[PDB]
């Protein structure tokens, strides 16, 4: 657990518990301690047709943290069966889709608001805000985005559904991992609108919105228009590979001369980039595995110190336990040439690691009166510790 | 953190430390504590042309555990065979390839042996032994798992071929399995043992042999036939059509058959054939990596608990003052005895006390001194603040 990852995982735990008491936010029937997640001071109705609000809240029943998406000013009776379509989205298990649990309307916000509950992903930021704060992205990261979004659309389309909402502000970023964070919403907000589209047509719009998102990132232009669909498409050939340009072209262009666009057709176009991506995720999962084991090592190290602390100053004054006493002094009571304490976390860690591994390496244990000195190995010290601790269990 | 997952990580750590006191194995110039990994009492020379031995050993320099592949009865007749091979393979780092570090000869085994050192992956079992258990004899593997293998092996071949090299050794017994993660565990070996052989093959045909050996491995697993023969490359190929999808059959057929009518087989051509199965595979890996992320944060308490023990051990027994409560706190946590006088050992008590110390719990405890006249009512929160305070005053010096 190096410095950055350990404090990042602590920053995550800190974000999950994080509260803001004076905010003047209401408590729902099954939710409390609502925490505002919006990082910007402006809200527009371009994405949903209504203003949107984001919240982190605690469940009254299980105490775990969830994310709440609020759609301001939407009227719909809570008892309506349409809100239950989130149950179909719940069935979809995907790493690039934020799982939705349920949907309900509420009036605790002083109006008519619709609430979607999602998994809470700590330290998440929108893909827009991450790449466009108020200078080009590497192609590997762009392909990582292409592979992740395609993976999401694959599961969605095969579930006889569509993304509907596919934009930069509605995709959350967290350590290069992206997820669709507004699914199942438009399913409700467009259930009985004029000019309803088919799930077949909506699935096609996904591919178009897909291409535009990546194209925007590739051309480093936040606002994207139709008048430059071929202008910005030709700007990526020297900077990025022709393969990247080819995928963007396929996604954006209305490919309907003899056939309709399908996710299965998109996959071979990606091809080798999937292997590269999968390789990276596998290696990152490997790194998480070592940190897991290091942390489990810490537990074994803590349990060794438990035994050691039980024995010390408890019989314990003199004997084979006297060496255990002197061993503790060796590890934690180190002082400099002046006489001042030499605090050293590294020394503590490596001493106990060698004790846990029963290292054959030897160390010098000086007695209280610097007259007697013990040449002893970690292996011997470990065996004395287990021996003495067991003799206390006989009682 | 499910039951099996915690015990899996504990089985790994226990496997790395595992020793054999009665062993008659020597210590090498740079290696010691050699531990036998072989699951069988018999060794044949089919895989390498020489008997092979597997060992876990500790590095004298860094103290970490590595895997050692020993090739019995090998004399170095050319230093080019080790150096021209290992200089290229050492550079290749892949998630589906066991990293090789170096190769050297030794005589400590009472003979002339060649030694390869690899990364040590705990709890690893050969893909053969996992799907064909050793202690049983002669019922199908799920298709998703077969596709997982195809993606992983293809990923390995992708890195290998792009380095102008070949797997050479691509068989069930030379691939290690660990929680559905497979790795090529015999790379760079045949590169050395065949470095100056009479009938040296081209790097391109050896690469073609990779695809064939690829196909046979998956086909063997799909047909539940450990040994695979040339006479049933089309017979066993027809056993998979009702049980598995036609796509799998198409890939296996493509891999095994000498596909050179209009083009020669390349990994880039294999990728679109797998296609959507890569999305499925990557999704699972992402999902498992997500599950580890949540499990990590929960486990982080061990570091926080251990660092607290560091502070507590530094301060204690270095006599009187505010640290006297820290001394009495240690007595409360680890020195519990009954009215009778017997030791009250409790691993749970130790863990939960420190959890409350780590959480700065508002829960209160009773601290009676040796002199019973004064007793301190204090919470874990206050004790926690006293500990950091005392530990900080030692940093002033
Ligand atoms: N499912 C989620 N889990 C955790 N955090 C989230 C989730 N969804 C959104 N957030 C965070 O909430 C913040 C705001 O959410 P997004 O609303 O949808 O963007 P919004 O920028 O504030 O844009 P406006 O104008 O509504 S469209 C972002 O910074 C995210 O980091
Ligand atoms: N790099 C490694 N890291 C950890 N364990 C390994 C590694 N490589 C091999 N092993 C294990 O070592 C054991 C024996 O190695 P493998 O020898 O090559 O099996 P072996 O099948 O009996 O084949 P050989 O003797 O040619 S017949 C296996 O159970 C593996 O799981
Ligand atoms: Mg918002
Ligand atoms: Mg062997």
């Amino acid at each position: 657990i190096p410095k950055d990852r350990r404090e990042n995982l602590q920053k995550k735990l800190f974000h999950m518990q994080q509260l803001l008491p004076n905010s003047g936010l209401p408590n729902l029937d099954r939710w409390h301690s609502l925490f505002p997640l919006d990082t910007k001071a402006t809200r527009n109705s371009t994405c949903f047709g209504y203003p949107s609000w984001m919240y982190k809240a605690q469940n009254n029943k299980n105490g775990r943290h969830f994310a709440l998406r609020r759609i301001e000013g939407y009227r719909l009776t809570n008892e309506k069966a349409i809100l239950n379509v989130t149950k179909e989205w719940k069935k979809i298990i995907n790493a690039n889709i934020v799982t939705v649990h349920e949907a309900f309307t509420t009036e605790f916000f002083g109006d008519s608001s619709l609430i979607f509950v999602y998994d809470f992903h700590p330290l998440s930021e929108t893909l827009y805000d991450h790449h466009f704060p108020p200078n080009k992205i590497p192609e590997n990261l762009l392909w990582s985005y292409v592979c992740q979004i395609a993976n999401a659309l694959l599961a969605i389309h095969n579930a006889k559904l569509a993304a509907r909402c596919l934009e930069l502000s509605k995709i959350i970023w967290e350590n290069n991992r992206i997820r669709l964070a507004a699914c199942s919403i438009l399913d409700v907000l467009h259930h009985d609108s004029p000019n309803r589209k088919t799930i077949e047509e909506l699935q096609q719009e996904d591919f178009v919105k897909f291409g535009r998102i990546i194209l925007a990132l590739a051309t480093n232009t936040p606002t994207l228009n139709f008048n430059n669909i071929d202008a910005a498409l030709a700007t990526i050939v020297p900077r990025y590979s022709t393969q990247l340009r080819g995928v963007l072209e396929w996604l954006i262009k209305p490919s309907a001369p003899g056939e309709t666009k399908t996710v299965e057709t998109l996959m071979p176009m990606i091809g080798a980039r999937f292997a590269n991506f999968a390789n990276f995720v596998m290696q990152e999962s490997d790194e998480k595995e070592f940190h897991l084991m290091r942390e489990l090592e810490n537990g074994r190290i803590a349990r060794l110190m438990f035994k050691l602390s039980v024995v010390n100053e408890r019989w314990s004054e003199t004997g084979e336990r006297l060496l255990l006493k002197l061993f503790r002094d060796y590890v934690f009571h180190q002082v400099d040439a002046d006489g001042k304490a030499r605090l050293d976390t590294n020394h503590y860690l490596n001493c106990l690691s060698k004790l846990d591994a029963s290292s054959e390496e030897q160390i010098l244990l000086t007695s209280r009166d610097n007259a007697t000195v013990f040449v002893v190995s970690y292996r011997s010290i470990r065996q004395m510790l287990d021996r003495a601790y067991g003799e206390l269990g006989k009682e």
